[PDB]
C-alpha cells in the first residue's frame, strides 16, 4: 500500500513493511529471482490482495526499471488474450487496470487481475526477466 498524488510526497503506509521484507528473504532462498520468487510473492499477493497500490511501490522498490518494463508487457497482451479467451464479454476492464482491482465494487477483476499477475511474474525468467542479475 503505498499513496502517490499527482505532484505530491510519496506517502508510503509501513506500520508493518516487515512482511514484504519477508518475501525479500524468500528471493534470496532461490535463484537471482527465478520462478520461487512467485511461490512468496504468490501467498503475499493472493492472501492480502495489497490494492494496485503496492504494485507501485512492490514493482518500483522489490524490482526494478527494466524488469517492469517486460514484467507488464506478458501483462500487456495476456489482458488481450485473457478476455478473448471469455472472461466475461469484458465490462470493467474497459478502464485502466489499477481501476478494476482498485474497486470495492467490481472485485471479480482483482482475483482474476491477481491470477494473471502472478502469470506475468512466475513467467518473468522464462518470458520477461534478467536472472543474470534479477
Amino acid at each position: 500500500p503505498v499513496m502517490h498524488p499527482h505532484g505530491a510526497p510519496p506517502n508510503h503506509r509501513p506500520w508493518q513493511m516487515k512482511d514484504l521484507q519477508a518475501i525479500k528473504q524468500e528471493v534470496s532462498q532461490a535463484a537471482p529471482g527465478s520462478p520461487q520468487f512467485m511461490q512468496t510473492i504468490r501467498l503475499a499477493v493472493q492472501q492480502f490482495d495489497p490494492t494496485a497500490k503496492d504494485l507501485q511501490d512492490l514493482l518500483q522498490y522489490l524490482c526494478s526499471s527494466l524488469v517492469a518494463s517486460l514484467h507488464h508487457q506478458q501483462l500487456d497482451s495476456l489482458i488481450s488474450e485473457a478476455e478473448t479467451r471469455g472472461i466475461t464479454s469484458y465490462n470493467p476492464l474497459a478502464g485502466p487496470l489499477r481501476v478494476q482491482a482498485n474497486n470495492p465494487q467490481q472485485q471479480g477483476l482483482r482475483r482474476e487481475y491477481q491470477q494473471l499477475w502472478l502469470a506475468a511474474f512466475a513467467a518473468l525468467p522464462g518470458s520477461a526477466k534478467d536472472p543474470s542479475w534479477a
